[PDB]
């Protein structure tokens, strides 16, 4: 019987048993004499081992998935529903992100534990890299060195100038259309490729993680602190899934529908209970696709174009979660972030939630890519992932009621449309 | 009747309303009180902006298009008299920039405002790149630290090894003929894209010129120096373009063909005209087909090829314009230039103007490309820009002049094999 | 008579008048006073150029051959008996590999002339680069500085993590099938450009040579010691294959196949003399079918499998050749190597092994790979040329014998599949 549950999971049960052995080595090994930090640095290799494999590609997902979303997936044969769906998305998202940075740099979990001006114009800077083959490790900083302002070339990947030319070379190439089909298949083809690879280093994560808890839990001074950070870092990720979920997302159905949000709520209560319960978007996908229809009573065409891409595109509890995250590593590492880095985790927090679904088994690479964003050491996600798990089915219900109202958003805007078709 | 006047070309008007915006916001700023660097900094900001977009796409371009025009382009069907155009071309650009070069190094416009043979023996270095993905930001600098002489890694990129390889690159794709057609296309789609990237970037720079002008008018010490060297680096321009078309072709066309250039001359008087009225070879060459056809009596078929092609890759006059500029540059920054960068811009200002109508809207790339293979300071162009346009005519009619000249050549040195052709 | 000798063979000609004329110039300068270090540094100027030349191309090779290898070639058609054939072949040269990195670091040829610990740690890490662009130009090196440990960026191709990448992305090329012959298209086409480009710059590899070989005359305090280290050299590569080839390979042969291996050298004679007079592996192959078929009479299908793809993928000699030949030039350099760079040219030497046949004339480059995955000055390459004409027929010789006892181990290893087939 035991088999039967654990089995049809085996990524999952092995990442949790890795989870629970690591924990558990990590305590028996505090029960022993100061370790040597060189023994510490062998015990938790396997983690920088595994961290090493998926920072080594964050570099061609952001490359390849890029360029294949915007000119493949994106197709404009839905028309202004299409659109009505789309501009949704990438603004509820962004309303999610932001919140997240509002409230981790309001409540500060983990805090306790040059100018603005100059940072702007940093992170203008490095959004239009002057090298492409230098804007894969290096980011351009303001140095007052002590009047005269310069710049000089920090270390460090520059996600958001590669992210900002490759969305313009993908939009270059949607606009091509069919001439240039021959590039648009042999980048399919190297996401494919790369999409291989990380789910075949994926299948390395349970000894990694387990390598990175036991090696967490030796070098901490005092759990009396981290496991209150980390209370605090829950705290604010369920009070941010709550402020969107329960007073932005009804707000956006009152200004622009002019509909109780209540009702809606009410009819998608089915929808988010199995969200709840399944802790995925896709599988819960059939029952919001019912709850939508039968209930609301949203037009057919409307639902069946925004939930199956809203399922994949549209995520803003893991957006929140992930600029929560990023700026909790930061405040416990006792890194300071600047605006023009918060802006740089707030808008990489977005384009990597919409890829943490789009790409199988790439969160922990798309959190390496927030981390890597901001220059921040990558060490720490262990502690996120001992405690990935209660978050992570509430992060998936905010998702899905995200989805139910774009879905019924883009219905009430294009309602006159989709009746003048409808009637002749 | 504006609009038939200005809207017709909205890019042309649109920036010479915004280098003269510029100019008089600069000129009212200058009647305000010294201002404080930091908002200099921000109003001149838009124009960084600008050299970053222009200087991130120079790598793609000099990637990509090299490899399509030596691959694709060059097709010997037709046969040893496209060789004695091509042989031609690539001989008398050289023959302007050189003459450029020296100009501007004897008259040195803007002047007043290691060894050589360790800079020869550097230039040789970095035109073959020990490392190809090092070569994209990275050139090699001897340095005599004090005897022992060693090699250091300088910053700047590396145009000249970049170009070689690539030229080496597209020379062996040619030679596969066919069966290296599936990445021929895969560049030349590339080459598609990067152009509509510099067009869609070029359309911005009506603003980015307008504030690099109002950030170069502010912080100059006083215009009577500026002035004097602007009309001394185009009083050089002029002094070089009319070496170049008035005597240096002429003697060639005495040398090789043996017949009157000053016959040739007046028969090409109207397409010289018609040339410096329209500003460009392409909308010339219908009057230049007409005129060395119905006046000179060349052959049909030399006419027909070889001004078609050296309206696009026959251009002295921009060649020799681009050499005098980037020295100019080089000079008002009191930035000395050794013998191993003076073959260097000697060398890129050819291989600019090559690509400087192949390219739509890329001058402005061009430039910067010279400008940083030589590691110039790329915020001067305000200044080029302040004056490039009554040079504008003059260099396209000393080019239409040299593609008249080429159809000279081409026809008196395969005459015989025309009408041996032509008796069968 | 002399043309029939020298005029079929032009580059081996070449090359041996290259090399005698710079050895003879470099003696009659040595005849000559101390010279002027600058003049050297001239007259050793082409051998840089060669130099850097190939080394530029050591990228590209080992970014397309690998995937048109692993991908394209491998193909699992031949079943099994595929697979008994491989895994023979990365493990026979493997101990070709190793033994010679004994045999060197027991002897020490030229030696007269951070703990290990950290070194592997280092080794791991940089088998797996956290970025694919710096990988490309910079390791990662430990540095104690003075008890807290760190990584900072060396200097030097990381060519360990981009063969590791390469061998994984080829890999999931191969498995994802005929979906990505797009992309196997494209990177054949690169590969044979790369092998062209190749074959064009060894074409000038006589004068790079012969200028080596003279710097290097020149600028050696005594040939006393020169002479007596490259004896060593020879004598250490001679030891080495005769171990491989007559204790270790029979060795095998004895404990996997239980037959009297003195019986096999006595099948194979002819084929040993024929490989040691031709000095080439595929000019042999019909020899050595002959002799393994009408003598040894194993299957026809395992020696038509085995021994046209061991001339080309299994040559043992040339791997322990490279490999004593790097630690070598390390040693005589007084290079000391830590056992972080012993296993990373112990691998490349295997790796280089594999790529010193399939593609023709990149035995230079091959070297040059193992000489900078090392770190190590790249002009002593010289001093083994001026020996490597010896030695290139033992090694032959190793290399064919290694095939025939691959084609036995095969055979006695399948033979009961083979008959369940025939007797259907
Ligand atoms: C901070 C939050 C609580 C209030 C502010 C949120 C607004 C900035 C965003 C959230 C949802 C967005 C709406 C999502 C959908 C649309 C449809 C879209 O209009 C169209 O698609 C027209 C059709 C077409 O583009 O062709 C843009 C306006 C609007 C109302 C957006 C307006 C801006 C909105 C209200
Ligand atoms: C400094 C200037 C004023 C005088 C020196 C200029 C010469 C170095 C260049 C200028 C034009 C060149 C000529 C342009 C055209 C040709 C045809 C070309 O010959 C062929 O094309 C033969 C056919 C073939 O290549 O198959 C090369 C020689 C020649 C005379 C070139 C010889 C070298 C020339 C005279
Ligand atoms: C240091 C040397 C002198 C002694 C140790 C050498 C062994 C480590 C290597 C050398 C040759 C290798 C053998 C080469 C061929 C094979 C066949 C191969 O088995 C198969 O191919 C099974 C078929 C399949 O893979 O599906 C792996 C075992 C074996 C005996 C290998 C076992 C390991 C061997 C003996
Ligand atoms: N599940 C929902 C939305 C969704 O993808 N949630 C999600 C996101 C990232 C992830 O990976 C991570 C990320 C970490 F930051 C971490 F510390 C640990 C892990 Br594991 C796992 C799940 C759906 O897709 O419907
Ligand atoms: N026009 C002729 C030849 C031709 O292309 N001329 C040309 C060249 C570059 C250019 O761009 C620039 C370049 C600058 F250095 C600058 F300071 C400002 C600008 Br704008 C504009 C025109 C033809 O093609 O027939
Ligand atoms: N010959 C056999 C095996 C084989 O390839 N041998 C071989 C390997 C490399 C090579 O190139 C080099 C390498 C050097 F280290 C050098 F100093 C000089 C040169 Br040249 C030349 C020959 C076969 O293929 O059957
Ligand atoms: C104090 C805590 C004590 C108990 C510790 C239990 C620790 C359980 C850790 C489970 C991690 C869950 O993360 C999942 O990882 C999967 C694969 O990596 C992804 O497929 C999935 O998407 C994602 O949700
Ligand atoms: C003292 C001076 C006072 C008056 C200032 C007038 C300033 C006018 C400046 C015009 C610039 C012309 O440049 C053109 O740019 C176009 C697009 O960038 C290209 O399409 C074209 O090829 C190229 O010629
Ligand atoms: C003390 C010594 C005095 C006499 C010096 C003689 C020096 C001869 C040097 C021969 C070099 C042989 O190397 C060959 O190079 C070829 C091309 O590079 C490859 O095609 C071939 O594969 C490879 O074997």
């Amino acid at each position: 019987r035991l088999c039967d549950k654990l089995g049809k999971n085996l990524l999952l049960t092995l990442t949790v048993f890795g989870v629970i052995l690591g924990a558990v080595c990590g305590g028996l090994l505090r029960l022993a004499s100061p370790i040597h930090p060189d023994v510490v640095m062998l015990i938790a290799f396997p983690g920088d081992i595994l961290m090493r494999m998926l920072k080594m590609l964050i570099l061609p997902l952001i490359i390849s998935s890029l360029i294949t979303g915007l000119s493949g997936l994106d197709a404009k044969a839905s028309g202004r529903l299409g659109t009505r769906a789309m501009v949704y998305y990438m603004s509820t998202t962004i309303i999610a992100a932001v919140l997240g940075v509002i409230l981790v740099l309001a409540i500060h979990p983990g805090n306790p534990k040059v100018s603005s001006l100059d940072a702007f114009l940093d992170l203008i800077r490095n959004l239009f890299p002057e090298n492409l083959v230098q804007a894969c490790f290096q980011q351009i900083q303001t140095v007052t060195k002590v009047i005269k302002k310069g710049l000089e070339f920090k270390d460090g990947m520059n996600v958001l100038g590669l992210i900002g030319f490759f969305i313009a070379f993908g939009i270059a190439m949607g606009k091509m259309g069919d001439q240039a089909k021959l590039m648009v298949d042999f980048f399919n083809i190297l996401n494919e490729i790369v999409m291989k690879l990380v789910i075949m280093i994926m299948w390395y994560s349970p000894l990694g993680i387990a390598c990175l808890i036991c090696g967490k839990i030796i070098a901490i001074k005092d759990l009396e602190v981290v496991a209150r950070q980390l209370g605090m870092y829950m705290v604010t990720v369920i009070i941010g899934l709550i402020i969107h979920g329960g007073i932005f997302l009804p707000l956006i159905y009152f200004v622009v529908t002019r509909k109780n949000p209540f009702s809606f709520f009410a009819g998608i209560f089915q929808a988010w209970i199995t969200a709840l319960g399944t802790a995925s978007s896709a599988g819960t996908l059939p029952v919001t696709f019912r709850c939508l229809e039968e209930n609301l009573g949203i037009d057919k065409r409307v639902t069946r174009f925004v939930l199956p891409v809203g399922a994949t595109i549209n995520m803003d509890g893991t957006a929140l979660y992930e600029a929560v995250a990023a700026i909790f590593i930061a405040q416990m590492n006792g890194v300071v972030l600047d605006g023009g880095q918060i802006v740089t985790v707030s808008l990489t927090a977005t384009l990597a939630s919409v890829g943490a679904a789009s790409i199988p088994s790439a969160g922990l690479v798309t959190m390496l890519l927030i981390l890597t964003a901001v220059g921040l050491p990558t060490e720490d996600i262990s502690l996120l992932v001992a405690v990935d798990w209660l978050l992570d089915r509430m992060r998936t219900s905010v998702n899905v009621v995200g989805d139910s109202f774009g879905a019924g958003i883009v219905y009430h805007l294009s309602k006159s449309e989709l009746d003048t078709i409808d009637s002749q």
